[PDB]
């Protein structure tokens, strides 16, 4: 499966922080983000889709993704989407924008959503 | 399971269109999205997570979900990520911002992606 | 001109703050941002642009506008713009997505912008 | 000066088009958005604001501007706005986030909006 491998493995961002994803072979994405370094408590679950039949025409491969912002030991009451494509080759990304919406009580509502984005380069399989 | 049987159940956009979604107690979210009828043809998965022990202080609960707009009958080449907050009380609400990213070349990468916002009403548990 | 005279005047936003514009001949929008009842020190400029021959199929008419946030007695270190649309009719409307962009060190620039929406409804011309 | 200075000037962007911008005293800024060699049928006004007083702590300038696509001889019934912040040095940026909304029918607006990023360099 080509988006599937392609996907598939370790990548890192501009941040420096890391996702380890797996595409599965029904759309299914699942994994986690790391911080820069790797430890426990820095990690969370992703999980997302992603076109599992891609278009053959040079487009890259829609996907998406979020974290929730809990893990065992941390809560920041928030919750990031990542939006983008992968775009193979020797020289592979995943190019991103993220949503990342805070909980906040109605008067806040108008300040609970970051926005930005990133690139994503493949750092393992 | 507060957030859990909040957000779990059917809700409709302000388009008109269905999304049935559950809640885990470890924090994932898994559903379908449907046009207003419920067709086959128009039916795609939702995976996504939220935070399962939200604030206490009258905040709504982060959530996040990605549907990539494939199926056993159509592909647009495209997924888009739902990102925000559940916000209880009898006029329960999700209110989301969305990223729609479609798949394309490195030339067009400028037009793939649509912002939006929507807020979901809630129909039944 | 319709879309020149649909658009200015006097609006007021989903949080109750008030926008006054003027849309000149040539495309250019000016006015001023200000709260629920035009205190002094809520003032602030804005300056933008539309689309001063919009189809006339019904569609709206696109536009946008920048507010920086900084008066004569307040200074946030942040600018918002607003892209949009005009829709005309009775009970005339703007639609809008909007962007906050605070100053940030570059170690912070993750966090530096916020996106939403608002709806603007015409108060006075 | 000085993110008066910083700002005002000629800048490209990723995907090589170019911006031409001043940064007036008041906060306003104005200009042209162009093609890659300045061809005339490509330009397009802009308008926009600054913090014409930043922090000075390395904060970026916060900023913003509108390009309504309507020129002359063409209109896509469309403006895109930039939201970003100058950030000085020798290799001087600005990054932004966009918004570009085409005119649509209610049917359509969904599909209005497009969103995306950009980050400037000066040349000249
Ligand atoms: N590697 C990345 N790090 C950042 C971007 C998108 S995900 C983000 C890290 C998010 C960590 C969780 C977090 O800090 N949540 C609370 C953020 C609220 C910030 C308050 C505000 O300025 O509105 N990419
Ligand atoms: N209920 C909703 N419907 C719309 C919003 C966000 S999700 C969206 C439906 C998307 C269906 C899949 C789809 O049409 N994908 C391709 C869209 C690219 C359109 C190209 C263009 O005209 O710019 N919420
Ligand atoms: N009427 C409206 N008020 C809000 C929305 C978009 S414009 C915004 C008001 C902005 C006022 C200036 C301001 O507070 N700037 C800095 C805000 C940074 C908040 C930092 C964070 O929590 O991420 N619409
Ligand atoms: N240099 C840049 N070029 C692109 C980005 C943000 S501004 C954008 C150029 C926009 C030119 C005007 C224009 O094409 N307006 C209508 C867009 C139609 C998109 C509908 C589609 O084909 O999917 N930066």
């Amino acid at each position: 499966g080509s988006a599937e491998a392609g996907i598939t493995g370790t990548w890192s961002d501009q941040l420096g922080d890391t996702f380890i994803v797996t595409a599965g072979a029904d759309g299914a994405l699942t994994g986690t983000y790391e911080n820069a370094v790797g430890n426990a408590e820095s990690r969370y679950v992703l999980t997302g889709r992603y076109d599992s039949a891609p278009a053959t025409d040079g487009s890259g491969t829609a996907l998406g993704w979020t974290v929730a912002w809990k893990n065992n030991s941390k809560n920041a009451h928030s919750a990031t989407t990542w939006s983008g494509q992968y775009v193979g080759g020797a020289d592979a990304k995943i190019n991103t924008q993220w949503l990342l919406t805070s909980g906040t009580t109605n008067a806040n509502a108008w300040k609970s959503t970051l926005v930005g984005h990133d690139t994503f380069t493949k750092v393992k399989p």
